């Protein structure tokens, strides 16, 4: 383990072995503020009137603004980002899925569930990690889920 | 606003857009916007032990700018379903260009909606190498011409 | 990136952008980027005591905004000279929504520059209203499309 | 600029012009700095706190009190550091907060015969007038 | 009061007192890939000129170079005062952008009250323009306007 | 999120935080976020003349992403009261790495709250040399079990 996260209280190496299925974890809250759409546009380059237009979103069904998808989705994944584990390496993502839109004024939360764990057919040194994320709101539904994938290091003899 | 109906989707159409290059600013705007301050990404130190050696983008953010780029029309008779198979093929370093390629890949009928079909937009994030970083299948629910 | 050569431009030809409503994250930010925090533009509590009652955008807001709004027609071979009769029109509110519409307002030759010509794009910066809010000329150096050689 | 030591005089009070402290304000401070405590990023959860909306963070609240001083900067005074920071009272999104500056004391130093210790003690408001924050900013400055 | 100040929030200036030929400069602000970055977000334009290093090199200085608004934006910040509640500002005439402007240069401000006339509609008030020249390290404009006052006489 | 009770913190344990690069992005933010773009910190033209020749970090910064570095874990149990001795030790640069080290430094009764005690967090800023550049005590308010 490198000498960087001795002393280090968020970070938990866990090998690929350590994952426990069905392991649950649910991240702090967050409310999405119609500053996170003007940040999310000015970053992304996408100004389209559905995120940013408060009148054209009147004509909409709904009527109001709705969030940018990668907006809940690097939000929801980065309230993950907490606990560090050096260990894993982020592979992608299956299933990202669009459930529920999010308004400003929503609260949403990430719950991380380990789903599966298999052999890494490429690296004999490694195994793969779905972990299940689901992001939630003030309501408790789900407005957008995803697999992510890590490829996980076997622990070390 | 243009509304394209799921029967004028051309398979094999492509588009690719213009380039950004990705910044140090866009590291530490990612970072503050999303809460993820992780060591790859923030700390130039601790980078170094990286088979790179330097900072990492963060996959959502080259997926956000990724798909950012191709912002430039709305169809509104297209619903975004989701993605599948996002892959972060190849690391993103400060000073690196992408551009987005969208290729129209597939159409489906939908079994559910016999008013709708799906189309799938490959979505491919190519460096200044020329070399893919991230790719992404777009999946949209697009409604049919009516009559 | 899509060319649109001198001649090809059209006298009095109108495009309006889509719209974006001015929020308060865009005078903070703006404010910020500028290094203009002036309580008339940041105090709501003094803002109270000017006319109006309310915060005052800043100009630069949104003529930035407002030009930007127009930027995804990209004409590369057009070069941006300045602007002429750059015209703070109104208030413009927090929760006030604006589009730009730009209009060919003039075309001429340009006597230091045989292979170009001047296009003036007026462009008025309107609100939810219909109102103006702001306008200005933007003056571009077009160049013409490749002299041929006529047989 | 310059305010040579004995051009400081106890006693002396500046109070600076306003800022509203606003969403944007709360949401760029946890960008700036990683903090993303529910207190000021969770308005569900505010609703559990005494005031029952979000809390600005102690340390913005710091920035930006600083920062409406800024005007007033004297480039002839090392920042040495403050003591005595206290979070007297929460800050809440719409307040608008003012900063005055009291010199609260002068005293030689027995490092330096050539400067002197400046103490200005700085005290945030809002707009009801409330001490919200209180810090005695420790300046050596030349003689 | 010597012992209790209290900064204004507006500060009242009649047109007696813009006094021709005045000249001030402002401190300087190094302009950094940040302030593209965020001046594209802020207005939505991420042209390639701007964002796009490897396009740039195509260019004729073969880099990047920043927005006429954002140097229009910062350069007029540079320069930004308390309100003055008898001077109404017009616009500005004449904006140019002289010469570009890169990462990693650093501008200044100079004002210069450049002329004054009566207004034949307002014998109670008179136009004053501040001639804006916002200049790099090398002392080059890089950008010129001319502000528009209509200001108030004294009582 | 991680609830600790008054007697549970232990007097000399120590730990330190994930690093994070200070960049030039950082002091831009900073500036926009404060409203204070004073020239040692914005001008890298006027910051050659200073002894360092270079932008220096305002002091608040360091502080405020210094303390930002060290909040990944609520404690619901604890108040924060204010800071003791804030010390700006070291110019912070452009291209500096700093990570937080807090120290658990004193623990006592509070003179006025029988169910709560006083805890002193020493948070001490470090750079890549391992130099403090920054020390704070954080004073905290702790409920007891």
């Amino acid at each position: 383990e490198n000498l960087y996260f001795q002393s280090m209280m968020s970070e938990q190496t866990i090998y690929y072995e350590d994952y426990e299925q069905g392991h649950v974890r649910l991240t702090s809250g967050r409310t999405i503020t119609e500053t996170d759409f003007v940040v999310h546009a000015g970053h992304t380059g996408d100004f389209f009137p559905h995120h940013m237009d408060a009148e054209f979103a009147k004509t909409l069904p709904g009527g109001q603004r709705i969030a940018h998808g990668t907006m809940i989705f690097s939000i929801g994944v980065g309230l993950t980002a907490s606990l560090i584990n050096p260990v894993a390496f982020s592979y992608g993502y299956d299933r990202l899925r669009f459930v529920r839109p999010v308004h400003i004024g929503d609260t949403i939360r990430t719950r991380v569930t380990i789903a599966a764990k298999e052999d890494d057919p490429k690296r004999p040194g490694a195994g793969r990690v779905v972990e299940r994320c689901e992001v939630i709101n003030q309501r408790g539904e789900v407005v957008l889920a995803a697999d992510h994938i890590l490829i996980v290091e076997r622990k070390p003899e």
